[PDB]
C-alpha cells in the first residue's frame, strides 16, 4: 500500500449523518491513499461478511467448495433471513451475504486450515479464537480498512498465496456493477447494532476499475440502530462521487 | 449442446420487425434447447466481434497479452470509432469492441498458432484464410449459432483446450450486467451492412446465471442498415422476458 494521508475535508459527509467512521481510498497508479481519520484507518475490527472475501477463497484452496459452480443447497429448515431460504451459488450465497453457507464451509475447513490461511494473507490479527463457524462474526478476529485495502490489492493482483484460479473465482463473484468502463467489485458487512457503550461496526470495501485506473476503497463506521445501515454505502459513495469516481 | 426443437411461436418478434434471424436459447439444467429456425440455427455466418471471445482467450494463452491487467496503449493515429481512442483495458477493448486492438493481437499470434487454437476450440468452419488480421471481420470464417453456444457452454464450464485461469481473465471481461441473484455474460458482433441480396450479420451471444440456473444463447440476424442495429438486442431480451428469463 502506498503513502496515507488524512484529509479531515471527507468528514463532512460523515458529520452531516453524525457517524462515526472511516474511509480509506488509494489509487493504483499514484501508489497514495487519502482518509478522512489516520487513526481509525489503523483500528482494527471484527470483519462481519467482510469475511466471506477470504473464507471463499479459502474454501476452493482447500477443495472444500468444489470448484467455482458448486451449489450449495437449502435443507428446507429457518434461516435467519428469507433471501437465504434458497439454494446459491457461491456468488449468490456472496451477494446474499448467507452465513449459515459460510458458515459450514468454515467447519469444513477446519481450524488448522483456517488459521495457516489466515497467517499466509496476513489476514488482520489472525486470530480465530470464539468457535470455527463464528469467529469473524462474534469472536475475536479484528482488521483495519488499511488492511482490508493491502488484502484487496492483493487479491485484485492475483497475488494471495492461493491460487490464480480460485482468486480469479473470487473476484466475479464480487462484481455488484458492471458498465463497458467501469466495474465494481464489493462487499458489505454488518456486525450488528453492539450492547451498551460497545456499537456494531458496519464496513464496505472493494475497488472501482475505471477506464485504465483502479481505486481501491474500505469503509467502516460505529453502528448501534439497523436504520443506519445505507450509510455504509452512501457515505462512501458520496466520497467517491466528490473524487470524480463515482 | 443438449437437445434442440425448433418453436415457431418465437417468430411473432421478428416478423413484427420485418428481420430474418435466429435465436438459440438453452437452458443447462434441462439440457434443452429451443430456436425459432433449426435450420438457420446450424447456418454459419462471418462471427465479426464475436471472434473477441476465442481471440482474446488464444491472446492471453500465447503469451501475446502478458495477464489480465494489461493495458493496450492508444498511439494517437485516428481509429473508426471515437470509443476506441484512448488507452484500454482487456474489458475494455473487447466492451467498446476496438477493432485495431485485437487485429494487433492477432497478427501477433500469427496464422499457424491461431490454426491451432480454433482447431482446438472447433471453431466453427476454421478457415482463417483472408489475411490475419481480417479473416473474422471480411474473411471466410463463419460460425454457427450452435457452434457460439457449444463454444461458450465450454468457456462457462472452462473446458476450453486452455488454462483455467485464462478462460476466467476473459469470462470476466464479458460480464455486462450484475445483480446480487441475476448475471449476463454477453458480446455483441456486427459485420457491416453488405449489399442488398448480400447483407452483413448482426450477432449477441452470450449467457445469462439467474439463481442456479444458467441460459445459454445466442442470437443473430441479417442487416443491411445500421438503424437496426439494436434489433440485436430487443428481439432476444423480448424472447427471454417472454421466458421468463429477463434478458
Ligand atoms: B454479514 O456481516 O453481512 C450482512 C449484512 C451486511 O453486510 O451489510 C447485512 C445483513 C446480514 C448480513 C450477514 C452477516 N451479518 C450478520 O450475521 C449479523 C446480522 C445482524 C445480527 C448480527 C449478525
Ligand atoms: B465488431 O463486429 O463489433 C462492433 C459492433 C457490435 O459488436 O455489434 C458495433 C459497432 C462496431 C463494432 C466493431 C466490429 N465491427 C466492425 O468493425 C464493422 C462495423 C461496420 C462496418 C464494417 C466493420
Ligand atoms: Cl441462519
Ligand atoms: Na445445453
Amino acid at each position: 500500500m502506498g503513502s496515507i494521508t488524512e484529509n479531515t475535508s471527507w468528514n463532512k459527509e460523515f458529520s452531516a449523518e453524525a457517524v462515526n467512521g472511516v474511509f480509506v481510498l488509494c489509487k493504483s497508479s499514484s501508489k497514495s491513499c487519502a482518509t478522512n481519520d489516520l487513526a481509525r484507518a489503523s483500528k482494527e475490527y471484527l470483519p462481519a461478511s467482510t469475511f466471506k472475501i477470504p473464507n471463499a477463497i479459502i474454501g476452493l484452496e482447500t477443495g472444500v467448495i468444489k470448484n467455482e459452480h458448486q451449489v450449495f443447497k437449502w435443507d428446507g429448515k429457518p434461516r435467519a433471513m428469507k433471501q437465504w431460504e434458497r439454494d446459491l451459488t457461491l456468488r449468490g450465497a456472496i451477494q446474499v451475504s448467507a452465513v449459515p453457507v459460510f458458515q459450514q464451509i468454515a467447519r469444513e475447513v477446519g481450524e488448522v486450515r483456517m488459521q495457516k490461511y489466515l497467517k499466509k494473507f496476513s489476514y488482520g490479527n489472525q486470530n480465530i479464537s470464539g468457535g470455527i463457524d463464528k469467529f469473524w462474526l462474534e469472536g475475536q478476529l479484528r482488521i483495519s480498512a488499511v488492511n482490508q485495502v493491502e488484502f484487496l490489492e492483493s487479491l485484485y493482483l492475483n497475488k494471495l498465496s492461493a491460487s490464480k484460479e480460485n482468486q480469479l473465482i473470487v473476484k466475479e463473484a464480487l462484481v455488484t456493477e458492471a458498465a463497458p468502463e467501469y466495474l465494481v467489485h464489493s462487499k458489505t458487512g454488518f456486525s450488528g447494532v453492539g450492547t451498551e457503550s460497545n456499537p456494531g461496526v458496519a464496513w464496505w470495501v472493494g475497488w472501482v476499475e475505471k477506464e485504465t485506473e483502479v481505486y481501491f476503497f474500505a469503509f467502516n463506521m460505529d453502528i448501534d440502530n439497523e436504520s443506519k445501515l445505507p450509510l455504509r454505502k452512501s457515505i462512501p459513495t458520496k466520497i467517491m462521487e466528490s473524487e470524480g469516481i463515482i
